[PDB]
């Protein structure tokens, strides 16, 4: 093959499936691939004979700031900062000498980190090396974040109580839903300020998304990033069940086939989200509330204080409920059974229930989550927010809007518009095919 590109994921669940969907798709228009990965949370390479991996910045000589860190939990991430801070002139010497090795009928087009990797820009210039960089999050998302200075000025970023109220100059969102977001700013508003700033400043922008999805949002990618913005629904494409980096349940299929078309709720609340003992007990009492079947998958630590779902009562989720810690998600929501996702509303999530045309019901932890579960709900309409914390009888109310109430309709017909507008998008003339054929000769004529 004549190009190449290197991608570079951050080693998280949420950003390697991204990362490695859009290796495959450039993989499918005729580049090979390298992937610059962590030796931690690394994929399994076995599921990728067509890449060639590059295991770096923590491999075994191993600085003091990357040993000693939690393989799981929130200080997982504290790798990110590390990386950052520390790792240019590693990731330069690895860059340069793959781009030296190469053969005379083969060149290195680019390098495509995600968004968190900001100091991935200063080291790709450096190696006069075009950067391209993933986006995880949604273009609403960057339009709120770019949006925090006239927040600001409002005082909607100190913790005065306008909550419910719609915010002015920024008509999609509620106050409260900008003070959930952005509950550390003071705290993140240096190191989101960086990613930002590289970003801007990078050779491109592809983002996880669709212009039918977020249509609302593209003049301000055009606006505030100089770079070409190019959108890609990656779920749409392939799922990422070759990403995982844990054990599918897959026994969960053989339930799902023994259960009426649409009638389960899956269930899921996000790789780090926490919740008390009290809230984890309301959740459950909704879920049997709501006499909805229901597949729940429960990451350990999930709940503060257990190690798994301990509090639940020995059978307290009947016949109708199964809790299981990893499944198979986008082919999960694919299953015909499948009437609903209860989601925290992270985003590949929340992208795979559209692409998979499945209404949701949203609740949040902060960060993009809000943002997300905000538009989906009141802009899209494919789902209800529980935007007032766990209480039983909302949840079980919302649970059934969407599954079975005649007044929940729109909800389900509007999953399943947006979806076949994620299908028209990839085909020829779409949308999103014309931004892969915009991004694929772009990349071409990089050199
Ligand atoms: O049981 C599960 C739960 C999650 N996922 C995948 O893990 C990713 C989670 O990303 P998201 O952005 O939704 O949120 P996070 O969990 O990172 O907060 C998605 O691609 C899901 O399809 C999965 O494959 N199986």
């Amino acid at each position: 093959r004549r190009r190449r590109i290197i991608l570079f994921p951050v080693p998280f669940q949420g950003h390697i499936n991204p990362i490695l969907q859009l290796a495959n798709v450039l993989y499918s228009k005729g580049f090979s691939i390298t992937i610059f990965h962590t030796n931690f949370n690394k994929p399994k390479t076995s599921n990728y004979p067509h890449f060639t991996f590059r295991f770096i910045l923590d491999n075994d000589p191993q600085d003091e700031r990357i040993s000693n860190l939690p393989t799981h939990g929130p200080l997982a991430g504290m790798r990110i900062p590390i990386i950052n801070e520390h790792g240019a002139d590693e990731l330069r010497r690895e860059l340069e000498l793959l781009m030296l090795a190469s053969e005379e009928d083969e060149e290195v087009s680019c390098l495509i980190t995600d968004a968190l990797w900001y100091f991935a820009q200063s080291v790709a210039d450096s190696l006069n090396l075009r950067r391209l960089v993933l986006m995880t999050s949604s273009l609403f998302n960057f339009h709120a974040h770019v949006s925090l200075p006239q927040f600001d000025e409002l005082g909607y970023l100190d913790p005065k109580t306008r909550l419910e109220e719609q915010a002015s100059g920024f008509p999609m969102l509620k106050v409260k839903d900008i003070k959930s977001a952005y509950s550390n700013w003071q705290i993140l508003k240096e190191i989101l300020g960086k990613m930002i700033k590289q970003t801007k400043a990078s050779s491109g922008v592809i983002w996880n998304s669709f212009k039918e999805l977020e249509e609302s949002e593209l003049e301000t990618v055009i606006r505030e990033i100089p770079a070409p913005s190019f959108l890609i629904p990656l779920p749409k494409h392939l799922t990422a069940s070759s990403s995982s980096l844990l054990d599918h349940d897959r026994t969960v299929f053989q339930w799902l086939d023994q259960q009426p078309p649409s009638s389960v709720l899956y269930v899921s609340f996000g790789s780090t989200s926490e919740v008390d003992e009290k809230d984890f007990l309301e959740i459950a009492r909704g879920l049997v509330d709501s006499k909805q079947s229901f597949l729940w998958v429960v990451r350990p630590g999930f709940v503060k204080g257990s190690t798994w779902v301990e509090p639940l009562p020995d059978g307290f989720l009947g016949e109708r409920g199964r809790i299981v810690k990893w499944v198979p998600q986008q082919e999960v929501l694919a299953h015909g059974a499948i009437g609903a996702f209860w989601t925290h509303s992270g985003w590949n999530s929340t992208l795979e229930s559209v692409c998979e045309g499945v209404p949701m019901i949203f609740s949040d932890f902060g960060l993009d989550q809000p943002l997300n579960a905000r538009y989906m709900s009141d802009v899209l309409k494919v789902g209800v927010y529980l935007e007032n914390g766990w209480e039983r009888g909302e949840i079980a109310n919302a649970i059934r809007r969407v599954m079975v109430d005649e007044e929940g309709e729109y909800i389900r017909q509007n999953a399943r518009v947006l979806k076949q507008k994620a299908d028209v998008s990839l085909m020829k003339g779409g949308s999103s095919y014309e931004s892969l054929e915009s991004l694929v000769s772009y990349i071409s004529s990089l050199l």
